[PDB]
């Protein structure tokens, strides 16, 4: 298991714009287009990220390049936010893949600001950030991926993930 295996269980692939839980135009491997409401807009931010005009529709290749930036933009913006590296550097791999995961999902802007849990991340007190993770919109919104990922940061285990 892998932070791509992983996120391509989490997030699926569509290769048609489509709309994310939040309603927001989406594509490939959970690739957020934009925010607006518009399938104009969410039509040409796509080709603009393609390369080519599109029509809403992508190949799996272009789906997986798309990806391929995506998992190496999160992991950038964790090492590049003062908040998120020391935590990050503090993990071992399989919880360092769980933090990725959550940035992937909602951006380096809001993983920092999981304040209390990423300070008992880095204490290692497993338990009491799985609790404190789940005071989330994040989890009542989506309480089975952030499940997943909790049993992660909780185990040190890719458990969660095996049978999916
Ligand atoms: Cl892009
Ligand atoms: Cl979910």
């Amino acid at each position: 298991m892998n932070i791509f295996e992983m996120l391509r269980i989490d997030e699926g692939l569509r290769l048609k714009i489509y709309k994310d839980t939040e309603g927001y135009y989406t594509i490939g491997i959970g690739h957020l287009l934009t925010k607006s409401p518009s399938l104009n807009a969410a039509k040409s931010e796509l080709d603009k990220a393609i390369g080519r005009n599109t029509n809403g529709v992508i190949t799996k290749d272009e789906a997986e390049k798309l990806f391929n930036q995506d998992v190496d933009a999160a992991v950038r913006g964790i090492l590049r936010n003062a908040k998120l590296k020391p935590v990050y550097d503090s993990l071992d791999a399989v919880r360092r893949a769980a933090l990725i995961n959550m940035v992937f999902q909602m951006g380096e802007t809001g993983v920092a600001g999981f304040t209390n849990s990423l300070r008992m991340l880095q204490q290692k007190r497993w338990d009491e950030a799985a609790v404190n993770l789940a005071k989330s919109r994040w989890y009542n919104q989506t309480p089975n991926r952030a499940k997943r990922v909790i049993t992660c940061f909780r185990t040190g285990t890719w458990d969660a993930y095996k049978n999916l």
